[PDB]
């Protein structure tokens, strides 16, 4: 879903890319500081949710009044006149894409960086750790390599950009995956927790 | 339910009283090798689960034949000629008090010595590691102290006996209602346990 943007347990999150500074205030509340062309701040987005609805700011600043910051940098102070959006039709197109680099920041980059359950010594390979990240993806840690399954388009890679292999590995990285989104989804029945680290079956 | 014996995760489980010995063989098979006037075993209770039917198999051994075994050792050798009961009704009052015997020792007192859920440093007691037991009972293993809740009545107490409670009994109903919760959550696995886990925000 890309309404409204999840910020679940991603909170004090930051990426800093050539197209601006993406920031997670909240899990309520995120930001997109979109740089543009002279590395000037001319618009800034904020998402803020509550409870089930959505509501986007989109904030105007005059050219040549702030830079584009780094990452651990101080937020930019916002204007007291922003488009204010309730619904993702209302925005128009040219905002419209602008709020989909910021959704994509973090329901995918972000996501991907945060485990949100780890599982220790499966029954499938009782000498790593599987990790379920908040995106879905699936990345097994072991010696000195990582066994990736993406979420998206259920690729399959090892790596140290990476790539490849398959195989006999290949097979058995889908039962733990299932047993993950098993436990997870299973895990998604609990009443109104995450992150979890656990260790089940033997010896144990 | 009385019926059929639960054995899940109890296999390997013995027990050593006066009125004989209780063995669990299998997570499908258990075992009550009866102690008789004299010390000597005269009845043999086999209990045996197929998926949901269950046979109960009452072996009658002569007396003075053979004496009541301590633990560790040998099973009993059967006999070829047991009474079979496919359900509960069909077995004989005095029959069905020594299956009563068997089905307490193993569902009440095996298995609250069994760890099911394990959750380290819940939010309650981020100090300490609190034990869901298969019989549903709650052990909160402290240092120099176990705070436990009984399932069957909803008593709680540390620790000779000994009781307390009053502040700290507040905090031990949640962790349950959480422990209960994530059993019974995951209950819904398809068809793990036992499992040890640490959540949350600590780590
Ligand atoms: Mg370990
Ligand atoms: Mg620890
Ligand atoms: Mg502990």
């Amino acid at each position: 879903q890309l309404w409204p943007i999840r910020m679940d347990r991603l909170e004090g999150q930051r990426v800093c890319t050539a197209g601006g500074r993406y920031i997670v205030e909240l899990d309520t509340r995120c930001r997109f500081e979109v740089a543009a062309q002279g590395n000037f701040v001319k618009r800034i987005l904020i998402v803020e949710v509550d409870e089930m609805v959505q509501t986007v700011y989109v904030h105007r600043i005059p050219d040549r009044t702030v830079r584009g910051r780094n990452g651990e940098e101080e937020l930019i102070t916002l204007t007291n006149n922003p488009f204010v959006y309730t619904s993702y039709s209302q925005m128009p197109k040219e905002v419209q894409n602008d709020y989909m680099r910021l959704q994509k920041m973090v329901a995918v980059t972000i996501s991907g960086r945060v485990a949100k359950v780890t599982f220790r010594r499966p029954s499938q390979f009782p000498d790593a750790q599987a990790q379920l990240m908040e995106n879905g993806d699936l990345r097994i840690k072991l010696p000195r390599s990582v066994i990736v399954r993406k979420m998206d388009n259920g690729e399959i890679f090892n790596c140290i950009q990476k790539q490849a292999v398959s195989g006999i590995t290949l097979t058995k990285v889908n039962e733990v995956y299932k047993y993950l989104i098993r436990f997870e989804q299973c895990l998604n029945g609990m009443d109104r927790c995450f992150p979890i680290v656990f260790s089940a079956g033997t010896n144990m």
